[PDB]
C-alpha cells in the first residue's frame, strides 16, 4: 500500500528530537494547519531487495496496518503517514512524558505504583490481545508516560515494530525482541503467540518491584540462556517487604510452557490486580 507522497515538510514542522534507534528516528512536530503536535517517526527503507539495512516494505507496512486498527487510551495512535525514497515517515501521538525506563531509573515502585502503571499496561495489552494483535516487544523503554510530573502518571504503549496479527494461534517467523524480555518460545525460536507478552509484562512487574532485571547476565548470550532455563529468584534484599501476592503474580507469569502461562485475562482476574 502506498502512502502520501507529498514533502512532509510542507505541512508539518519538526523540533526537538524524543529519540532513535537502529532504524527510526522520532521528532516532534507541529501540523501546519491545525497548530497540533505529534510524534513524526522517520523509519529507514531498505533500498536493495537483499540489504539488511533499514526495514523492509513488508515490515513497514505490517506495523502501519496495525497501528491503523487501533484506538485505545493505552495505546499510541496513528495520525497519517508520508513517504519519500528513503523513509516511511509515520505521524504518531505526541506522548511528552518520556519512556517509563526513565521515570524508573530517576527514582523501585510501591505495590500501589507498580500496580498503577501495571492496570494501564495490562488495560491496553487487554485490547490489543482482543484484537489478536501481539506486541512482542513489550519492555519499559516501550512505555511512555503522558505527564510524569502528577502521582499516577498515564501510559500509553508505543513501538509496533515487531507487532503481529495472531489469526491462527500462533505465528512462526523468528521474531525476536530485546534478550531481558523476550520469552523463551522467542529464545527457542518456537511458534509465538500471545502468551509471549504475558511473559514480557511478568518481567516489567519484577523490574517494577525491585529495580532489579530477573533474567539478566553479563552477556546476551547468558541473558538468553537464562530465560530459557527460567533462572530467575526473588531476592530477598530486594523483595523482603513485596507481599507473596505480587510474587505469585509474577511467578505465574514468568512460566516456560505458554499454555500454562497466565493469559490477559487471568492477569485482570488475578487477586494482585483484581478491584
Ligand atoms: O525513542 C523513541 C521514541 C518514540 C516515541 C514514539 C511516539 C511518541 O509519542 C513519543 C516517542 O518511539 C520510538 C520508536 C522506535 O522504533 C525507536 C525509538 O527510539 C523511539
Ligand atoms: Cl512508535
Amino acid at each position: 500500500t502506498v502512502f502520501r507522497q507529498e514533502n512532509v515538510d510542507d505541512y508539518y514542522d519538526t523540533g526537538e528530537e524524543l529519540g532513535s534507534g537502529q532504524f527510526a528516528v522520532v521528532k516532534k512536530c507541529r501540523e501546519k494547519s491545525t497548530g497540533l503536535q505529534y510524534a513524526a517517526k522517520f523509519i529507514k527503507k531498505r533500498r536493495t531487495k537483499s540489504s539488511r539495512r533499514g526495514v523492509s516494505r513488508e515490515d513497514i507496512e505490517r506495523e502501519v496496518s496495525i497501528l491503523k486498527e487501533i484506538q485505545h487510551p493505552n495505546v499510541i495512535t496513528l495520525h497519517e503517514v508520508y513517504e519519500n525514497k528513503t523513509d516511511v515517515i509515520l505521524i504518531l501521538e505526541l506522548v511528552a512524558g518520556g519512556e517509563l525506563f526513565d521515570f524508573l531509573a530517576e527514582k523501585s515502585l510501591t505495590e500501589e505504583e507498580a500496580t498503577e502503571f501495571l492496570k494501564q499496561i495490562l488495560n491496553g495489552v487487554y485490547y490489543l490481545h482482543s484484537l489478536q494483535i501481539a506486541h512482542f516487544d513489550l519492555k519499559p523503554e516501550n512505555i511512555m508516560l503522558l505527564d510524569r510530573n502528577v502521582p499516577k502518571p498515564r501510559i500509553k504503549i508505543i513501538d509496533f515494530g515487531l507487532a503481529h496479527k495472531i489469526d491462527f494461534g500462533n505465528e512462526f517467523k523468528n521474531i525476536f525482541g530485546t534478550p531481558e524480555f523476550v520469552a523463551p518460545e522467542i529464545v527457542n525460536y518456537e511458534p509465538l503467540g500471545l502468551e509471549a507478552d504475558m511473559w514480557s509484562i511478568g518481567v516489567i512487574t519484577y523490574i517494577l518491584l525491585s529495580g532489579a532485571s530477573p533474567f539478566l547476565g553479563d552477556t546476551k548470550q547468558e541473558t538468553l540462556a537464562n530465560v530459557s532455563a527460567v533462572n530467575y529468584e526473588f531476592e530477598d534484599e530486594y523483595f523482603s517487604n513485596t507481599s507473596a501476592l505480587a510474587k505469585d503474580f509474577i511467578r505465574r507469569l514468568l512460566v516456560k510452557d505458554p499454555k500454562k502461562r497466565m493469559t490477559i485475562q487471568d492477569s485482570l482476574q488475578h487477586p494482585w490486580i483484581k478491584p
